[PDB]
């Protein structure tokens, strides 16, 4: 009884396993911008598919957070540090990687709670 | 008399928590071959740790896909969106990274339900 | 609810849900030492904060190794097989990658359960 959300061959965007949510790479849909613009389209995006399952933006537990360029890591911060609701940032564990598209300067990869 | 020197390996290979399966890191048992031979092999292994704690292909919950060279993308992909049961693929992010042992072309880390 | 453990805006160190236990990435508080210094320092301080809520170094389910140099592969191999009781290490997967800090030889990033009612 694992519930599945926007699947296609290839993944679905979102699996619920119980109580627990997991939600693959996730990138910004218009990665022309900056780290700030990308950073908030994906988190946003995040609050869309969490809400979805009665979850919500103070339930998450851990945050993957994959970043293309290390001059990028301030704008990250810059976005990420004013998002979660107070006392309720999930973990997070951030290094530099090299992603499949040259343009996605962030991609984050989320394990979250339901309810 | 003899004395043997050997390199000895012991894998943690997988550790279940209730109903949640966590695999470790897996590669090519014969990693000679392309990626689309490795992605099988690894896939295979899978089906075949999954089928021994009573979990299937159609259970799997997230997939880190850790590959070794950007030519080998659509070769990974080839057999991968070919794999799961419809409406049952898993979460899934991939990324391009150094492995340790130069021969592999593919890494996969795993999360899964047994239900 | 959700319990979580050394928490500013930035992130919890962190995190119960239930019976299982998230930590964050972790790397050496003093980075100036070679890996195997390093890997000490994380996998001790993996160790408090597991204690710190019941559970222990032979409850860990997965183990994300992220190593700076591949040079230092085997120095954190020898650490790891140090360190856990026999037969309950934890699974995991080890690539090299670039890391935030030059100087952090690895950083590991941790999922964990919490059964019995131990205490330390």
């Amino acid at each position: 009884h694992i519930e599945r959300f926007e699947v296609v061959k290839r993944r679905a965007e979102m699996a619920l396993h119980g109580n627990t949510v997991y939600i693959g790479g996730q990138v910004a849909d218009d990665p022309s911008g900056d780290i700030q613009d990308q950073t908030r389209q994906i988190l946003e995006n995040i609050d869309r598919l969490l809400q979805s399952v009665g979850s919500d933006r103070g339930q998450v537990l851990s945050v993957r957070i994959l970043l293309a360029h290390r001059e990028d890591y301030a704008g990250l911060n810059q976005v990420w540090d004013q998002w979660f609701p107070e006392g309720r940032a999930p973990t997070r564990a951030c290094s530099l990687a090299e992603l499949i598209d040259p343009r996605w300067r962030v991609e984050m990869i989320v394990v979250a709670a339901r309810e």
